[PDB]
């Protein structure tokens, strides 16, 4: 193809961030070439859920995102066979080895109580907990526990507000938002 | 040879790890060519043991397991002519600074209760602290005291059912449980 | 799925070559879980390409094969808008900058006669040379040209017989050479 | 030119430092090889700042200094724009996560009092935390709040005598101080 | 700013082409940011220079281009000082050690000719060798006298034509021919 | 020369050890081809020094033991003209952040006692901590505070016997005890 | 043990030679601790080895020693079932695919014709090159075919009798000399 | 001290030629930081015997100079031992594989002819080749055989003369020249 939006990803996200996100885009049978709004979602949650995990302890989180879906189930099944949490009907992204709980990450262009209404009508499972953050500088997560300490979330939202700024800089961001 | 289970080892564990057990093996003439079962117990054996002291501070374990038998034995040595701990009839897995006692480490595919029974029943020294773990997802130690926190043991045990799991997936689990 | 070929041919090849075999197959629709023998010979493919390119001087050939289906194309059009030779109506392995021609590797299990016969039909484009090899030390190229020298032809074969007998230890030559 | 103090600077500090105070120096129109004192303090600076975001906890600080003008503006949006923080008119050094508030970091020839009333009377944002260093082992910070433990801070300016013993050894100190 | 052109040239070349084409720009009081065109056309010139001096002995040429100003000049002093060839009156791209002779290397988007008629016309020094490049696979030298063999410079007008299919997939090549 | 001590000493310490006690043994007008016993005491006095600051914080200890004389009190000048207190009439090992004083380690093949008398009896300034470690596994310091934690101190004495074992192996330990 | 060879020997040769070696006489049941003497033969036969074949091409030579046993015998079929040679009946050293013939390097504490004599006797197959080299500067090859030139030859004998002065100057060649 | 000559060869010359000079020249009882001319000397000299080796073959010379006196003496008599050429009574800078001789280089600031007729009048070895290289880019050798090829040669005196401009740059060169 040749879009201005490609070239901006492969420009603001880590070389190993757009090499994940491309192959789990190619496995769900997408372009990046051509989905290339949906190319900068994917990195950019791909990088707030290692962001999240780089927050806290050296053990505390297992990354479930990131891996091919076959393998990522095989490590959601060694940890509900080992701890007896509940399966996920779905893949979540992380597991909270502290809290003894998944963790399905959002990222967000409206509103983060819109997102979380989806998020948790879709996860039938009510015990995985669930953390949203918006381009804005927002955030909500279950029952109000932010897993985190505030340093952590507020150096992802940082970042978050920084990917906003340069897309509008090249005015992406206007096809950005009104695609979600 | 030519079998199934050595590939698997070989692509499931670290290199080093191969290469370390590899000559523990042939130090007890042993050969992984054939021994195949035994190759992928030692080699899970000395991730668990490596995993364990990751969990922790910097300088609270010494590592015995993956030394060659006479290294090993010099580093009980120094450790015994300091601290003034006896000497262990057998070499033991790693050593506690902070808890002043040796640990020997189990993997087990059957009950933790069968093997701690033999680990304790030949281990003459009680002082040595033992610490089991199960290929199911249990743990048992001595005076309950399980040294690490929650989090570190956690991630073991997972580990764990994944091999287990990666092992039946190309049906390398039967043999391997039914030849301990 | 859990195929000991695969495990195989994780262990056998580079680990870059694993992963261009995974790109390549996936981009046209194929599993190397499934197709475990056609991942063998894409990732054999792909490396005695890449040992024909080692061969020869330091600018002599420009690597097509191992590229993604748009950039492949894109560098066949520069090395035609350049050279002045007529486009290739399919996607060769590489190009010689030193003979101006490009060149088309193939590996074979049969006989070099019969795939050459299929390979010399499939391109219409008489000048792209054609050079086969066989896992059993045979070879054979257009007008008899064998492009590289002795030494690194025969570099190449005996790689290629090496790969056949790891899979013959293993018991995978039987299904492998009864599927091309 | 062929100055004695630029190849003190050149050995003195770190080649990234070096090259990090070179193209601030440019972009703001001044030339390291002619303003070969202020070349050494934009040095010294630089390593201050990176010296103080050492000390902490892993995500406390947000590195504005060394990036070029755009993008540390660009940050500094992102940081307001999420906490809810004042712009500040001038650039500041960096950002503490923990204490939510701007930090604008100071190296002194003179002394501390003399600077900090220059910097306060400059930035008209009182929310910015102000730090002064000097090279003889003072310090003053806004409301007596130092930010970091002692032993950091007491490391930074335990270098920068070290650079100031340095400088007098080659008899660069004299020009040095009286040129702020 | 935010042009397309700008995050391509960062994603086309080199990092450090990219780098020393930045620090060259802004040594002439140039921005990256908003002549783009000008800087993909630095970084164009840089790789060929680098891959001009990669075709020969590895103590052929003398890399003059990449240098700051300063430094530049003297090793063309250095040169002059030693073989006794003429001072050139404007900085040149690489020495020849075995043809005893300075290059100018061009790089075009028009005609071959057009630009080498002003290369020689500003180049009062006629011992200076002149070699020009274009985007369409055109090349032309002083006295007939191309000095690396035809495999290397071929492969400098295939990455040529490639930079410009690059650039016309993404829209950018019309506005960077009508520029130069 | 050619002695067993001096191949021990290389096989036995980090290579940098050893490049580091050949410089501190020349620069004192000394001989590790000849003075293979002193050789043996200055690469273990350097690893205890070294051990001992990788015990507690990131900046608690400055490290003076290993640099050269020149720079060595340089370092001690600053220390001293930034926290105020007295300079050590004898070079000290390294320096307290946390307790503000400096450190003389000392390494002893005979009693811990009687090396601490003939230290404390050289070292005038009464301030500066000295802590002893022995052979045999005994340690003292300075009003019974021992600085670090049990931990990183324990490894410290097991190192120390570790050494005197593969000493002893190779028989070195008699010539190396009668020697200090 | 605790010998002053077997330290020379480590502190010698590098160590992936010495790692070699050691799996090399622990292969065939020997103990590198108490054969010293033959340690550090075979860590010369293997340097000479690859010293070898760093003479020449590229792809010239085929490494036959330093591989295990079972892999070793493997790429010798692949080499024999490909240019079709004999099968040696011993295991060769190196082939060489310019003269096509499988080479047995030697070293040697006597005079040269006396193990060539019995390197010939032991070798049926008349094909295989030998070539002998020893530790006073000689050299004897099949049919006086040196395969390599003349720098490269000398750069072996040189680099053993710099092994033969170190070891005398710690006095272990004596015993080394009367050993073989 | 402190001195612009000390820093300058720090800032001009490579890391590890500065540490090899600084251990040759305390090595026979020389000092760096006073002897900052004669420092600039030997890391010269070092640099041109380092560019002179890395022209030729890869086996073609063997490098005398760097080592320390006991080992550099070992080569020596090994090259002597095996090739039968004259012990040298002074130690040479290398050795020629190809031409089987000693070379001994020499760096001038005076005329090349008084250099070496005093270094052929101290050298009474005839055998063994002399090549003098001046600052001012003139060069002379033993029966005008300049072993190297001619781009190799042009070279050393083109960074030759960079050192004298970099030096007079700083205002160096005058006490440099009347030095030697
Ligand atoms: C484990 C490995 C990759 C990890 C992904 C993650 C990346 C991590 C890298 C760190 C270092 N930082 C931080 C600074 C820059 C950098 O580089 N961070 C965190 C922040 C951004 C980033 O990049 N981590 C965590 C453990 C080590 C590691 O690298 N992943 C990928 C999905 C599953 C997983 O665990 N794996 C696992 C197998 C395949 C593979 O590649
Ligand atoms: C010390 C060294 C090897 C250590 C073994 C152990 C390996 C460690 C590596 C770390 C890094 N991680 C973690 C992520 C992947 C990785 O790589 N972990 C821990 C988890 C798995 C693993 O691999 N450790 C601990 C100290 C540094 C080191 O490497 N061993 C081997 C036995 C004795 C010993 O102390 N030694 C010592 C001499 C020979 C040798 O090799
Ligand atoms: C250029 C780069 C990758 C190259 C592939 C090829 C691999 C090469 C690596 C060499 C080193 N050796 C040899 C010993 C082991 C090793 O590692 N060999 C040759 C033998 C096997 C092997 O591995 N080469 C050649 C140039 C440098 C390089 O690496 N490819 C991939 C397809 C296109 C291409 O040019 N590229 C290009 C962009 C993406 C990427 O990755
Ligand atoms: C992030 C990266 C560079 C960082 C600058 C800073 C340098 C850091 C390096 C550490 C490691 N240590 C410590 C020992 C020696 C060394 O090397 N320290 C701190 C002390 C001196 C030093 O050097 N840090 C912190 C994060 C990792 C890193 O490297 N910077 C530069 C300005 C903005 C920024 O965050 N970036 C960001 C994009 C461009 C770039 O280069
Ligand atoms: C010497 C050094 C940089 C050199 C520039 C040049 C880069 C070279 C790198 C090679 C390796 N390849 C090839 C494959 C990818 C890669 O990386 N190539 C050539 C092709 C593109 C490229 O990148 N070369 C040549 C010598 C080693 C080196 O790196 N330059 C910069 C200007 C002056 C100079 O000599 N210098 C010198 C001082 C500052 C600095 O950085
Ligand atoms: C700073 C640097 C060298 C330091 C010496 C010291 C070595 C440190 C290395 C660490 C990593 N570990 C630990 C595992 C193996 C290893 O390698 N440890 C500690 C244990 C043994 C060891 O080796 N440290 C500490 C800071 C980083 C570093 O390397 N020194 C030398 C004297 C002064 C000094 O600060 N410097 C300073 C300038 C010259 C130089 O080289
Ligand atoms: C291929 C690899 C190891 C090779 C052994 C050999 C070592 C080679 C290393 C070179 C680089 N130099 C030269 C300077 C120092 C150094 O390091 N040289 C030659 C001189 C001494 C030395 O060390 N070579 C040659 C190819 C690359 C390589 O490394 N071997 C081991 C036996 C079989 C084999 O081919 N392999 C193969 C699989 C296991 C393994 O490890
Ligand atoms: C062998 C090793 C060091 C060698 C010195 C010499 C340095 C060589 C490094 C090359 C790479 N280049 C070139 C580009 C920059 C660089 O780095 N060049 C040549 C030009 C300047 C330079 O630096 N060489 C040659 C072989 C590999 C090596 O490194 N020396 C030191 C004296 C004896 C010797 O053989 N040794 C030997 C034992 C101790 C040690 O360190
Ligand atoms: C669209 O198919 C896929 C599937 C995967 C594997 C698992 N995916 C997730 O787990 C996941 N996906 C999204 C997301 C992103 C873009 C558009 C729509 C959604 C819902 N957002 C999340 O937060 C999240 O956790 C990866 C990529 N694309
Ligand atoms: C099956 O689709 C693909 C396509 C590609 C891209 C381009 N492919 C080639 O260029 C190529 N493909 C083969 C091959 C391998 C397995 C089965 C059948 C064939 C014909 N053999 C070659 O020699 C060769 O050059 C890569 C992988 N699979
Ligand atoms: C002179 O223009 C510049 C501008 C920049 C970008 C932002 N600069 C700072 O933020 C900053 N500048 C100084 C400083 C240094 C030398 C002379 C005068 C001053 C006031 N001191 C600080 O403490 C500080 O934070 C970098 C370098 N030079
Ligand atoms: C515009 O000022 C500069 C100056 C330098 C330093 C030396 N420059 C060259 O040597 C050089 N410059 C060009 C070029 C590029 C863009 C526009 C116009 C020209 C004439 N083309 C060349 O071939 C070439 O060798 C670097 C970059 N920009
Ligand atoms: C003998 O001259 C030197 C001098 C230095 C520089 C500073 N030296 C120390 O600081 C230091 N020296 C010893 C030590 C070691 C061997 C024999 C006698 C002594 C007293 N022991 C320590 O504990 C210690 O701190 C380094 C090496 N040798
Ligand atoms: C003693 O068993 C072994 C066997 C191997 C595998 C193959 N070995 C050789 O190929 C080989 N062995 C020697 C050698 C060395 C010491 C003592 C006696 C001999 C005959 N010399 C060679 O030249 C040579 O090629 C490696 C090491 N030890
Ligand atoms: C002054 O003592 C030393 C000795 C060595 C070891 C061997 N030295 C040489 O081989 C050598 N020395 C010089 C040189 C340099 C400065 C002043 C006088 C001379 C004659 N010039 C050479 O060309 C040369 O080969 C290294 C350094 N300094
Ligand atoms: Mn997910
Ligand atoms: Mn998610
Ligand atoms: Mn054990
Ligand atoms: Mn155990
Ligand atoms: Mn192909
Ligand atoms: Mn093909
Ligand atoms: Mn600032
Ligand atoms: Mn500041
Ligand atoms: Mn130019
Ligand atoms: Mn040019
Ligand atoms: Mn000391
Ligand atoms: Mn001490
Ligand atoms: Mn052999
Ligand atoms: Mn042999
Ligand atoms: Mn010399
Ligand atoms: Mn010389």
């Amino acid at each position: 193809r040749g879009s201005h939006m490609e070239d901006f990803v492969r420009q603001c996200f880590n070389p190993m961030i757009v090499e994940l996100a491309e192959k789990a885009m190619k496995e769900y049978g997408e372009d990046p070439k051509i989905e290339t709004n949906k190319f900068a979602a994917t990195c950019t949650h791909l990088e707030v859920c290692f962001m999240y995990s780089d927050g806290g302890s050296k053990h505390r989180f297992e990354i479930i995102e990131g891996r091919d879906r076959i393998m990522a189930w095989t490590v959601v099944n060694s940890i509900c066979n080992t701890t007896g949490v509940e399966k996920p009907k779905f893949l979540p992204d992380l597991y909270d080895y502290k809290e003894n709980r998944f963790i399905e990450i959002g990222v967000t262009r409206r509103e983060v109580h819109i997102y979380y209404l989806e998020k948790a009508n879709k996860i039938k499972s009510e015990k995985t907990h669930i953390h949203i953050f918006s381009f804005t500088g927002e955030e909500m997560a279950t029952k109000a526990d932010y897993t985190l300490d505030e340093e952590s979330r507020a150096r992802i939202k940082t970042r978050l507000f920084t990917i906003r700024q340069e897309m509008a800089s090249r005015s992406l961001w206007d096809s950005f938002r009104q695609s979600e």
